[PDB]
């Protein structure tokens, strides 16, 4: 079932198993609210800016919660994506 | 559990069993980025403009996505509603 991390005018959709959607939602779900608000180009330094970049800042979200078997998941969904 | 489909100022909601409700919600989700804009009074063609339209639009979308057991439970539940 697709997954789809959005901020602003930019979205990287990625395939996430059936049986970790439930539990991939709840990261998600803590990673919205560390983000600001969309300002004008992205031009925040904080600010991701790029889908690569998006989904960058979300795979070193998921490092600071103690939840494995989704990091190095999300990881390996990095490199052949 | 209920389901709500959404767009603009009218809704439909219709209640999809238990053991349905995740993978119902994936093809929703592939649903709402298939709409255009909510513009004065839904008088764009190709935007509902109905409950029993936005969900006729929602039974011609799933038959599009190769995923069955959802399209003839949606198709006898418009039928009953």
């Amino acid at each position: 079932r697709p997954f789809q991390l959005t901020h602003g005018s930019i979205e990287h959709t990625l395939l996430v198993p059936n049986d970790l959607f439930f539990n991939y939602s709840q990261l998600k779900d803590e990673f919205i609210k560390t983000l600001p608000e969309p300002t004008e180009g992205f031009a925040g330094d904080d600010e991701p800016s790029s889908p690569a970049e998006l989904y960058g800042k979300f795979i070193g979200f998921i490092s600071n919660a103690q939840f494995p078997q989704i990091v190095e998941l999300s990881l390996k969904d990095f490199e052949s994506r």
